[PDB]
């Protein structure tokens, strides 16, 4: 295996190019924040950004596994997922400047729409829909699988663009959204294929199946998945071939591309190209500038 150490490369910032200007909301490693850096992006003078934190009690091993999650990251550039900026090894605290979400994550931002104003359009659905199976069929390509794709990973940028989140970001207060299947593991049942469920094996098909039930939260404005039925008596439902219902009010095209990203069998449901395919003539003309699907990668 790899060894527990961090080799600096030129992704390394001096800390004195950063600013924190105030708290988040604590993060898997640690407090994040937001604030400025400069040197980040080319021919722009300063950057706002996140800055994620490992606390002091922290383990010099979690501080080096900290470095290497934002490393795997280091080999993304894809418009559809939330960059990475900078890495500040030397030193402490051990920082991560990111690209920053002033809207934060799509569950928040979805339920905080719930409370003359109408719900979302299709429109802007699809718009959600195309710009999230854009990120996932990116990582798909490099031979990534989210293996926790759901809306509360997802970010909501400052022009509302939905990005693929990164690593230790997920609200503490959805907590819930985990169960400790056969008291073992903490894993998000919820959303969780079938196949996931019964062989614990995930591949680029749980993640459209995931996806699916995002395309859910989208619609129902993040209701839970399965709501009446408790952790274990999802296992059983979805496992046998139960399905969700099809949201109040939810659009035709929605409902129908949910169901077949919901194929029992794996592969059966689209990829994310395809998904992206059956709605390309929705998406903004923007779409056709920044996707992955358009790009020259797609190959």
């Amino acid at each position: 295996s790899a060894a527990d150490v961090y080799v600096p490369d030129e992704w390394e910032v001096a800390r004195e190019k950063i600013t924190m200007s105030r708290e988040l909301g604590q993060g898997s490693f640690g407090m994040v924040y937001e604030g400025v850096a400069k040197g980040v992006v080319k021919d722009e003078p300063e950057t706002r950004v996140a800055i994620k934190t490992v606390n002091e009690a922290a383990s010099m091993r979690e501080r080096i596994e900290f470095l290497n999650e934002a490393s795997v990251m280091k080999e993304f550039n894809c418009h559809h997922v939330v960059r990475l900026l900078g890495v500040v090894s030397q030193g402490q605290p051990t920082l991560v400047i990111m690209e920053l979400m002033t809207r934060g994550d799509l569950k928040s931002y979805l339920r905080s729409l719930r409370p003359v104003l109408a719900p979302p359009s299709l429109s802007k659905m699809i718009q959600m829909a195309g710009e999230i199976a854009d990120g996932m069929a990116y990582l798909n390509a490099n031979k990534f699988v989210h293996r926790d794709l759901a809306a509360r990973n997802c970010m909501v940028a400052e022009d509302f663009t939905v990005k693929i989140g990164d690593f230790g970001m997920t609200r503490d207060i959805y907590e819930t959204d985990y169960y400790r299947k056969g008291g073992k593991g903490l894993l998000p049942v919820r959303w969780m294929s079938p196949e996931s469920l019964k062989d614990g094996v995930f591949t680029t098909y749980s993640d459209v199946w995931s996806f699916g039930v995002v395309l859910w939260e989208i619609a129902t404005l993040a209701e839970q998945p399965y709501q009446g039925l408790s952790n274990e008596q999802v296992l059983r439902f979805v496992m046998e071939g139960g399905l969700l219902d099809k949201p109040d009010n939810c659009p035709d095209m929605l409902f129908e591309l949910m169901r077949m990203c919901w194929q029992y069998n794996p592969k059966m449901r689209p990829s994310f190209l395809e998904i992206i395919s059956s709605i390309k003539e929705e998406m903004e003309p923007g779409f056709r500038e920044v996707s992955f699907y358009y790009s020259e990668e797609n190959k």
